[PDB]
């Protein structure tokens, strides 16, 4: 995508859960279930502001535990999320250090999400005691997504993904080049 940036509507993906999501990367947070995503994904930098996968909606399917792959479940439900927070490659090697160099984390998944705790997401996608998941993302229309934005944090905050048709299309849009 502009800058480099890898973004595609589906695929395969890790996933971890976070708290404090109250002042993102977006500029935006929501009251519903809300994740960051990966940098490579995200579509800007730290201390950039909005790239964008700023406000576009993910159903998010976690299968499997990377740590016990002999562990069958149960694991939780398909939830979509809306994208408002980024998960920097500095500080997040293992599951969002993915570079134009290094397309893959360490779990080979070229996506990763961070579903935020604070809103109820990820008591409904992990279970007690595995919480690091891999399995897919699909992007869905926002209709598909329980909530409502928050109040603008900066001006430049960007939420505008959630009207936009999936990838490939341009919302809040990319900034600077991807990590590398």
């Amino acid at each position: 995508a502009t800058g480099g940036y890898v973004q595609q509507a589906t695929g395969q993906a890790s996933f971890t859960m976070y708290s404090g999501c109250g002042s993102p990367a977006c500029g935006k947070a929501a009251s519903g279930f809300t994740a960051a995503i990966n940098q490579l994904a995200f579509g800007s930098a730290p201390g950039l502001g909005a790239g964008d996968a700023c406000g576009r909606c993910f159903a998010l399917t976690g299968n499997h535990d990377p740590y016990s792959p002999n562990y069958t479940g149960p694991f939780g439900q398909t939830i979509v999320v809306k994208v408002t927070d980024l998960c920097p490659v500095q500080g997040n090697q293992e599951f969002c250090g993915q570079t134009t160099s290094n397309p893959t984390n360490q779990h080979g998944m070229p996506f990763h999400f961070d579903i935020c705790e604070d809103t109820g997401g990820s008591a409904k996608f992990f279970p007690s005691g595995h919480g690091a998941l891999t399995g897919t993302f699909t992007e869905v229309s926002c209709s598909q997504w329980s909530g409502s934005d928050g109040g603008q944090l900066w001006n430049g905050a960007c939420l505008s993904g959630e009207t936009a048709p999936n990838w490939p299309s341009t919302a809040c849009g990319n900034k600077g080049t991807a990590p590398s």
